[PDB]
């Protein structure tokens, strides 16, 4: 894998979260120039400073802001001369049915989880078309099926999963492949803090019996951006240890 | 009499599948609330149905303030809501590169926000009647199209919102399902060229576009007691469109 | 619904099981001439004798036997002059992973659950084409997704679900619609005998919080055979109270 | 060295995607067992690979007695099995009305029974290595075709067997997944007329048939440590074929 992404420019939104950092490190190890784009400063600055000098840069972005996103994509292309890979990894979650969640909760979910993927993809694509680059969306198993108690989140991830399909049809023939990863439970500080009773309920539904490490999702992002994935287009790859392979029946 | 004295709220009721649903539910005894932003069109449909059993509301379903008011006024005036058909929708053709931010806001406002808001504000009333929701999604929410990116994102949202809300509310006696039509003979597609429409007859195994009555028929079924164990389903009404793996005919 | 299937000939395989009997009664109530086809005699004889005289007949069939199935379909067509509806409702289940289940278990699952649908559909179709009739397959949620501990059964029901699609493409344009119902847990003597701990685990996965009555599955079969389903072709309708609408995550 | 000294059993290894997998796994350090009923073809592939690191088995995978023997002999002789590629397959074109009971038995024997039997008899060995299975399914197992009914039933079985076995064995450290190609340039499709093949370039967004190496690449990925959290997945390698809702292009 040494040199798989040598001198490729990889723009990573939501670069300051577990999967974002793992993606930045994996692509960086394989020779990429990473742009770590996030709202928050501290996390992406710390990651960028850990990576080879001149091969990583941190930016502030609100992915829900189309004017800011267009500017970021054009400045990155101007400064680095190219964009090869977009990882749409920004995310917000809010828990609840539509009865437990507000219009504001909807706007927060929709702005980042839907509008961010639409805007970053639309404004990166002209650059990707020049390099025959690709997009990898961070969707979710929550976009392939429903959850109890995350209605707006499921709507937004459902939008990303089907937008991945539609855009793959629109652009794949012009040499830009568009795919998603659909993770389940990812080991984070939030999941490390869960009681055993909660964590055991999740592990029972996943045949592999554990949460994904963020490196395990990053690995699939790197594969989907690689020449080995040359015939994978419009795919929403479950990275879920078997979660969505079930018909919903309990394990007996 | 399948829907005798059931209150049925139908968005996009002034034309096409909404109008066809209004007539079908009305014929089966429903009191029908016809919601549309096309005022002349929805007034004409309302006036065509039996007196005292149909009322028109001039509303943009993208507007949460207008939607909350409609749902509460309907519930107050008629005493109940039994069925919501989230049918109002608009289409725009093109990739994200050929369609504007404004095109996105129009698609998202009607096709996603409308469904979210109407569902949210009807649900407290549906819980009292053990009522149901039927969303008009599309095959374009079960898979992608060439040249309708924003529309596909919006319909994808409707398909998975259908699933999530069914898990949330099915246990409290409110079933939530969708219909997913392919080509239907309506104002939405009557501008589409013969080249495109003829290819649908190749991609749809039944070899024709659907009549709007044929989707209305499935909406009525999904709201009926015969659908008592169907929940969170996105029912293709597509003559076989989504049954295909995408391959052209092998022979 | 009085007269919806007036004088239509409805051939029901596996007519002696819960869903079969419920289908026979529902179609019979709506005016159909029912042929109740099953291996076993007592159950279908009792149902046929309960239904209007001259409007129900019981037959013995092994649906896994192509020679016997061709003969049954041609004799029914000759005797009644027509076939309008085929309900492929025969089934066997065997529990276990491929490590816990034998070659014989595979042959038993495959013969009835796959070969029966292939053979009955192939030999009924010439008759269905004359009436512009339809097929409704009894598939399962176990054909739309996997189970723990029913590997062969899941393979066979997966075959029925995709054969439903393929045959719908082949025949829908010649006026024979082909669809399936995909039930979850159906209330039977087997499920009535389950301990509360087992039944509670099933009910938790189903948003409606209960097993389907066989009448509730029969209702969907009758709909799929009706003129109201004129544009439904190649569909595998979940009749599962929400079971397959889940992404597999536990309810919290 | 990704597969250094891993034993990889490949059915249908004498041609097409099987042969391409044998060469790819061999280049990455695997010892490759090439199983095929085409004896000259699989012997030529085996003889092309590094001495001591490839062996041919002349076997009909539809035969459970032959398959159990192969799996146990391979395990005894090489001490282990790390990867099974259930790739052997045959195609027949036609509806059930145009294809015979014998056509069915041939399709089912190879395309279903072969996968069931090879999986069943390799699994005890894979459990010892925390190995994996990659099934060659098809888009024709994720949806239907016009004119390949028996093939679609068989591939549908492979797709859902992949899911069920992943739930059964994933917890014991054996991942089970499939690749689902659309049109690939192999002996299976080289007889298909230009009319049909040209329409695939329309239905596949990438606008071409796959090279067999492009599916072999995904087989190697699914057997690799990078796929450590992918289990029960049916991965489309189809240039977009199944991403479509079936509709022809909208513009
Ligand atoms: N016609 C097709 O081929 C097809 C296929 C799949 C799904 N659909 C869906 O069917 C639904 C109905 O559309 P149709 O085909 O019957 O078209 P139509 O144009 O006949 O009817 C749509 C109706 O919705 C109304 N409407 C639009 N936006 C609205 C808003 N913001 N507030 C209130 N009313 C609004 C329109 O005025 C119109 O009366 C839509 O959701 C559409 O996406 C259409
Ligand atoms: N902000 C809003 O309130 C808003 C926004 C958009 C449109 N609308 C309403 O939508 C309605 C339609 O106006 P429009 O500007 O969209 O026109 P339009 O673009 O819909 O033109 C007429 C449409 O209906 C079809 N049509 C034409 N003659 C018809 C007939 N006799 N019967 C049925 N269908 C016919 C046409 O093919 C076309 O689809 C108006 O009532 C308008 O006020 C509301
Ligand atoms: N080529 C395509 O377009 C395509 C698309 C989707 C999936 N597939 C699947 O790919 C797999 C490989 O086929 P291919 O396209 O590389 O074709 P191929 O003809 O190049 O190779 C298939 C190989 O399987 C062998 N084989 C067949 N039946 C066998 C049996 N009973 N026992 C042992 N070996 C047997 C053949 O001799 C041949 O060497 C099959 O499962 C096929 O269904 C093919
Ligand atoms: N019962 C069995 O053991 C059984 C059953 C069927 C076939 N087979 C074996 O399958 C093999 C193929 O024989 P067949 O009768 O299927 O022939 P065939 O029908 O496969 O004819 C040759 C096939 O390979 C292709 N081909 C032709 N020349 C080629 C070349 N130089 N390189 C690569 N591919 C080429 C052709 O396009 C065609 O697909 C034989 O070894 C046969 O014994 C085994
Ligand atoms: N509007 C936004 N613009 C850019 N990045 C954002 C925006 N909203 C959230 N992000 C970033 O996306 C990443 C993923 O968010 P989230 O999933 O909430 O984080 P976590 O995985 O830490 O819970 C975070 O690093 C977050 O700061
Ligand atoms: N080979 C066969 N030919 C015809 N009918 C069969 C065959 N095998 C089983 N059946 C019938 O199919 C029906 C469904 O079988 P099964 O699901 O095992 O029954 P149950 O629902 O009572 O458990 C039964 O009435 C059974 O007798
Ligand atoms: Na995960
Ligand atoms: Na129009
Ligand atoms: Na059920
Ligand atoms: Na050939």
């Amino acid at each position: 894998f040494q040199g798989r992404f040598d001198n490729k420019v990889v723009v990573i939104t939501g670069a300051g979260n577990g999967m974002g950092e793992a993606a930045a490190r994996r692509f960086s190890a394989e020779g990429a120039i990473v742009v770590l784009a996030d709202w928050a400063k501290e996390a992406v600055d710390k990651v960028a400073a850990s990576l080879p000098k001149g091969r990583a840069m941190a930016v502030h972005i609100d992915v829900s802001d189309h004017v800011a996103v267009e500017k970021m994509m054009n400045e990155v292309a101007e400064k680095l001369g190219r964009i090869d890979v977009l990882l749409n990894n920004a995310g917000v979650h809010v828990a609840g049915s539509v009865l437990e969640t507000s219009i504001d909760d909807w706007r927060r979910i929709a702005g980042v989880d839907i509008d961010g993927v639409v805007f970053c993809s639309k404004f990166a694509l002209p650059h990707l078309l020049k390099t025959k680059g690709c997009i990898v969306n961070t969707a979710s198993v929550s976009g392939l099926g429903g959850d109890w108690g995350a209605a707006y989140y499921c709507a937004a991830k459902g939008a990303v999963v089907n937008l991945t399909r539609a855009m793959a049809l629109d652009h794949g023939g012009d040499g830009v492949r568009i795919n998603s990863v659909c993770p389940s439970l990812v080991k984070t500080n939030m999941t490390n803090g869960w009681p055993q009773e909660i964590r055991d309920k999740f592990n029972e539904r996943i045949a592999l019996g554990r949460a994904a490490e963020p490196e395990e999702v990053a690995a699939v992002m790197a594969f989907l951006a690689s020449d080995d994935a040359s015939f994978i287009n419009g795919a929403n790859i479950p990275v879920d240890g078997g979660a969505t392979a079930s018909d919903g029946a309990p394990k007996i």
